[PDB]
């Protein structure tokens, strides 16, 4: 009867993710335990004898509820625990790079439904370079920004990195963000000036 505890949620999607917790407490292991999903207008409860589950068919940005409840035998019930669980943006798609004239590159992407905002990460590959942390993307908006110069201190993207220098090659990684604060899985792309 004893709540579980140490819960954790393990993504591998946007649209599925595992529940893994443990219980123990005295009585060894040997019990059996009950999970609640809320996605409303449906009330849905699993039951498993091994304490994780495999939770599928969630959406992307929301956040669902979740509780799980041990117990052992019948009506031999223990108690509920609930668990906050916020599912990854879908990554960002039709991930392009466009270089207009050695000194300058554009790159665009499409977003997606569920994102908010996105996060790119430049950094410069070989030198005796750089590696800036451009925060704060917005879907539908245009930037141009000199990534060299923030080293010291539809629903698309457009942002094109000037003053670059030539010779060297760059990775730009690309995190989709929610409202929610969780980043989906990145996707990179690469362009050499
Ligand atoms: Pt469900």
């Amino acid at each position: 009867p004893s709540p579980v505890f140490d819960i954790k949620a393990v993504s591998i999607s946007p649209t599925n993710v595992i529940l893994t917790w443990k219980s123990n407490d005295t009585a060894a292991s040997e019990y059996k335990y009950v999970v609640k999903h809320k996605m409303e207008n449906e009330k849905t409860i699993t039951v498993v004898h091994q304490p994780w589950c495999n939770i599928t068919g969630l959406r992307p940005a929301t956040s669902y509820v979740f509780s799980i409840t041990p117990g052992i035998g019948n009506e031999t019930w223990g108690d509920p625990r609930v668990i906050k669980v916020i599912t990854e943006p879908i990554p960002v798609s039709d991930l392009r790079v466009a270089l207009t004239g050695v000194r300058k590159a554009a790159l665009s992407w499409s977003n997606g439904n569920g994102t908010a905002s996105c996060r790119m990460l430049l950094e410069s590959i070989g030198s005796h370079r750089l590696q800036v942390n451009i925060s704060g993307l917005k879907p539908g908006v245009q930037y141009n920004i000199n990534p060299y110069l923030l080293q010291s201190n539809s629903r698309d993207t457009e942002v094109l990195l000037v003053g670059l220098e030539p010779g060297t090659r760059y990775n730009a990684t690309v995190y989709s963000q929610a409202a929610n604060g969780t980043e989906g899985q990145p996707q990179a792309i690469e362009f050499r000036t």
